[PDB]
């Protein structure tokens, strides 16, 4: 519903407010999904995505506090293969706040199955993965968005999750 964030200061959203989509100004933030109020199995991630249009504010907080994420161009969904478009993003807030967009060079932004969520494939590791219960995450430079590790390590522990919608 149109609630405040649990996972974000006031700044923060603001940061991420200037990068949302202009396909998303007038809309009040929705949240879609957390995990604190719906649980941590990715199949409530998909199901809590169904029947939703508009693009999707995944917001991560690990277990070190630290905040990053992507912004999807679609609802996550389970795919064959790559979707999404070149709207799609990913941001940290560590060491500060950085958004990096789509670089141009493929176009392997979103890939979803039933054990994983991740952001810019292509080759070698994921920008942004995410396992089955939500809970083991993996992140990487990656060609797709040009991005440096967006957390401390390579490995991290999700605290909790938001996702945003905007519809």
């Amino acid at each position: 519903g149109n609630e405040p964030s649990d996972l974000l200061e006031a700044e923060q959203i603001e940061k991420l407010a200037k990068h949302l989509p202009p396909r998303t100004i007038g809309y009040p933030w929705n949240l879609a999904f957390s995990t604190s109020k719906h649980g941590m199995s990715i199949k409530t991630l998909y199901r809590a995505m169904q029947d939703q249009d508009s693009p999707m504010l995944l917001v991560i907080k690990d277990s070190d506090g630290q905040i990053f994420g992507a912004l999807a161009s679609e609802p996550f969904k389970v795919s064959e293969g790559f979707y999404g478009t070149g709207e799609t993003f990913l941001f940290t807030f560590y060491p500060e706040f950085e958004a990096y967009k789509w670089t141009g060079d493929n176009l392997f932004f979103i890939k979803g199955d039933m054990d994983s969520l991740a952001f810019g494939g292509g080759s070698g590791e994921f920008g942004l993965w995410l396992d089955g219960d939500l809970y083991h995450g993996r992140n990487h430079s990656c060609k797709t968005f040009g991005n440096p590790m967006l957390s401390m390590k390579e490995d991290f522990f999700v605290q909790d999750i938001e996702i945003w919608s905007f519809e």
